């Protein structure tokens, strides 16, 4: 399988250009637009890697279609840890949609957050908030591949089954990608020597929602969760041989590329995904 990489929550772990060319990742997720719904202005936040404001982030479509040259998918992602992001209705689902479409995919507008680039798909990482209308906004969204571009959809649920946010939306049938979040819980995640709650977790996650591919989402370092981290070898030595076995296994996904570096944790494990 391949590697997806979270990108954009620490300015020092490097470009996305770079990100990309490292040859590590078959999928990237710029992290995030954590600002949208009920009448809020849409707002991305890219750390300390550029301000949004004036066009300031528009030279990030140099990385995306570098990415893209390169055959990687690039999503941009909707929620994570922190933000005001919601929905408040369906009516704001089909509002928040067409300015993703306007905004980050084929659609126009004179003030495009990461500039003129068009972005593969939509990632969901819907942690908090509103648990309802993620579905419909899935669906919109969805619905905007029959102009010609397919819009991808990922989504990132946290590893107890079924996810609080994502839960409906995943139901649709409409997510091509799946990188279920196995840290930061307790009850689906690796524990010392204990595999079998993850696994256990995995095959709950594997033989329910209809999707493209699932992939096995962990910390990229101790520090990047507070807990769920697993050392690369018991991944591989323990983790992998089994859920490699399911046919709807598609990687690994990784929080984040800051920590990968830090930790060489995809280094380590790229060749054994
Ligand atoms: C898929 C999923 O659900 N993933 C989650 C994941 O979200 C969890 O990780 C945590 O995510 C949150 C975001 O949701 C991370 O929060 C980050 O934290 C950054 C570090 O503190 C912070 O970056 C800072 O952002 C500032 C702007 O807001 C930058 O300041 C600017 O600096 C410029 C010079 O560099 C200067 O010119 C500007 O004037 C100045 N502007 C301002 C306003 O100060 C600052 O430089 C930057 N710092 C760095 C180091 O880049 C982000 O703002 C903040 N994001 C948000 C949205 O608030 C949090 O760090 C993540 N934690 C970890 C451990 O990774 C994850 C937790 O395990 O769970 C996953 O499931």
């Amino acid at each position: 399988g391949g590697i997806a990489i979270y990108w954009g929550q620490n300015g020092n772990e490097g470009t996305l250009t770079q990100t990309c060319s490292t040859r590590k990742y078959s999928y990237v997720n710029i992290a995030f637009l954590n600002k949208f719904g009920n009448g809020q202005t849409p707002q991305i936040n890219l750390a300390g890697h550029c301000n949004p404001a004036a066009g300031g982030c528009t030279i990030v479509s140099n990385g995306i279609r570098s990415c893209q040259i390169q055959g990687i998918k690039v999503m941009l992602s909707l929620g994570g840890g922190i933000g005001s992001y919601t929905l408040a209705s369906q009516a704001d689902a089909k509002n928040v949609a067409d300015y993703l479409w306007n905004n980050f995919l084929g659609g126009k507008s004179s003030s495009r957050p990461l500039g003129d680039a068009v972005l593969d798909g939509i990632d969901f990482a819907i942690a908090h908030g509103s648990t309802l209308y993620w579905d419909d906004l899935a669906r919109y969204l969805s619905a905007y591949s029959k102009q010609g571009k397919k819009v991808y959809l990922t989504a990132a649920p946290q590893c107890p089954f079924p996810d609080r946010y994502l839960g409906t939306a995943l139901n649709t049938g409409l997510f091509d990608y799946v990188w279920v979040q196995f840290f930061n819980n307790p009850p689906c995640q690796y524990s010392s020597g204990n595999i079998n709650n993850i696994i256990n977790s995995w095959n709950r996650w594997t033989t329910s929602i209809n999707a493209g591919k699932i992939f096995l989402g962990l910390p990229a370092a101790p520090e990047a969760a507070g807990s769920g981290y697993v050392p690369p070898d018991v991944l591989i030595s323990r983790i992998l041989p089994e859920i490699k076995k399911s046919p709807k296994y598609g990687g690994v996904m990784l929080w984040s590329k800051f920590y990968d570096d830090k930790n060489g944790y995809s280094s380590s494990i790229l060749d054994s995904v």
